[PDB]
DNA sequence: CCTCACTAGCGCCCCCTGCTGGC
DNA sequence: GCCAGCAGGGGGCGCTAGTGAGG
């Protein structure tokens, strides 16, 4: 029906193609009054002010005091409290919570590792741990815990944790 | 018919927390 | 003990199909 010059994509009305041709391109016109920012659509730009300067959260959980911007948050939320797990693996018994989640655990199986480290170009399976390997291995003065019984450094918190847990019996 | 708003809904990515097991 | 793999509970954005309201 609308065609994307750019693209095969096609949609039914006119201002679905103007939006997706505002993606292709930067034309962001809706922009925040209260920050430097900007959106095709006043969706996007509705929760962008709920979200960093309104703290407007519709949905509430009727079990503890939590409140997200979007539903997708509270269905996400709400799993933890029934424990839901209906994003189930192809290639092994791994459910989960979280579609995206999902995706991370399929880098058990395929041995991907997407980030690597800006200054010695070693790659990691998370962004979280490549966060931790610049600050134990390329940060200097970085502080360190101690064990106040057999007075032994040790880096990590989760190390010292299992010192306890097996050198002193917890 | 055609706009333009609001609402669900999928997806993307990151954070921080905390553990495991090879070296 | 160091190190990287790896799962939980979260925040914020990219983008679009579905509904009506008013030209
Ligand atoms: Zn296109
Ligand atoms: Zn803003
Ligand atoms: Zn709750
Ligand atoms: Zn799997
Ligand atoms: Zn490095
Ligand atoms: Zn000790």
């Amino acid at each position: 029906t609308h065609k994307c010059h750019l693209c095969g994509r096609a949609f039914r009305t006119v201002t679905l193609l103007r939006n997706h041709l505002n993606t292709h391109t930067g034309t962001r016109p809706h922009k925040c009054p209260d920050c430097d920012m900007a959106f095709v659509t006043s969706g996007e730009l509705v929760r962008h002010r709920r979200y960093k300067h309104t703290h407007e959260k519709p949905f509430k959980c009727s079990m503890c005091d939590y409140a997200s911007v979007e539903v997708s948050k509270l269905k996400r939320h709400i799993r933890s409290h029934t424990g839901e797990r209906p994003f189930q693996c192809s290639l092994c018994s791994y459910a989960s919570r979280d579609t995206y989640k999902l995706k991370r655990h399929m880098r058990t199986h395929s041995g991907e590792k997407p980030y690597e480290c800006y200054i010695c170009h070693a790659r990691f399976t998370q962004s979280g741990t490549m966060k931790m390997h610049i600050l134990q291995k390329h940060t200097e003065n970085v502080a360190k815990f101690h064990c106040p019984h057999c007075d032994t450094v040790i880096a990590r918190k989760s190390d010292l944790g299992v010192h306890l847990r097996k050198q002193h019996s917890y």
